[PDB]
């Protein structure tokens, strides 16, 4: 009741949240044929994402469809390397090593080790992302991070805090974030509840700026902001 794993003809993304929303049936369970209206309704219904932010994200998503000027995308279109998908993901390996769409325990064990308390704050989120960037640069001879990929990286850490947790305190319970990643299911039973206030483009930008301000390199090595 309310959740089904994907089956052999379903497609999934490198996005733990869209995967979770397909598993629940907010998005089509097969991951296919997602339009702007399905995106607005799904992200609104499940998470209280506002329409303008949903439309922005949809605009990016549609660029991954191999069909030009497409009005839909499928979740596996999002896995195409270096369109939106990028190196130094928190829970996916880099494309160079292996498929960059599915959960990777080794990678997620690294991320988790930088979430040092029961409550994730901006500092811990920023620190986990940093070590992923540096690790990929020092281990992946094809490491790359485009301007768009860097903006995505920073906004994905902002998103788990502000969409799953409390955008005002900029904190989220660690257990909730680990449950989302490890299960691709919303952690309702751990306490998650859809927020009453919409999550906006400005909310995402505000948390993204917080993430960057929590970075304290003596000297920045490559693309970090
Ligand atoms: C239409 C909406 C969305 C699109 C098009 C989208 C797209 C993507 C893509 C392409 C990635 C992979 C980037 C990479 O290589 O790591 C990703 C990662 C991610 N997304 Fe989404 N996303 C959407 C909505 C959301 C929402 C609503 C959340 C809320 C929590 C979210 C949280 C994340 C997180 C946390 C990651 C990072 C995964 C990792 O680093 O392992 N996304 N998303
Ligand atoms: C991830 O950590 C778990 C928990 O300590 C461990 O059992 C597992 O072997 C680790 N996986 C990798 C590939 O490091
Ligand atoms: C990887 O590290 C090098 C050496 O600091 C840096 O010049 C480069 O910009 C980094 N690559 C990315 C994509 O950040
Ligand atoms: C710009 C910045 C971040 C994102 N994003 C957030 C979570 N998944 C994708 C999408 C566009
Ligand atoms: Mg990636």
């Amino acid at each position: 009741s309310g959740w089904q794993a994907p089956g052999p003809n379903d497609v999934r993304a490198p996005c733990p949240m869209l995967n979770t929303l397909a598993n629940h049936g907010f998005l089509p369970h097969d991951g296919k044929g997602i339009t702007v209206n399905k995106t607005i309704d799904a992200l609104g219904s499940a998470l209280n994402i506002d329409a303008n932010l949903s439309t922005l994200l949809f605009g990016f998503a549609a660029t991954t469809n191999p069909q030009p000027n497409a009005t839909f995308f499928d979740l596996d279109h999002l896995s195409r390397h270096n369109i939106l998908e990028h190196d130094a993901s928190l829970s996916r390996q880099d494309s160079y090593f292996g498929p960059a769409d599915v959960f990777n325990e080794a990678v997620f064990n690294q991320t988790k080790s930088f979430w040092t308390g029961d409550i994730i704050d901006v500092q811990m989120a920023a620190n986990a992302r940093i070590v992923r960037l540096l690790t990929s640069n020092l281990t992946n001879p094809e490491y790359s991070l485009s301007d768009l990929g860097s903006a995505f990286s920073i906004g994905e850490s902002a998103a788990y805090i502000g969409i799953l947790g409390d955008k005002k305190s900029a904190t989220v319970p660690k257990s909730w974030v680990e449950y989302l990643f490890e299960n691709e299911r919303l952690p309702y039973e751990l306490g998650f509840k859809r927020p009453n206030d919409p999550f906006t483009t400005d909310d995402l930008g505000d948390l993204s700026t917080q993430i960057i301000n929590a970075q304290h390199f003596p000297q920045s090595p490559g693309k970090v902001e």
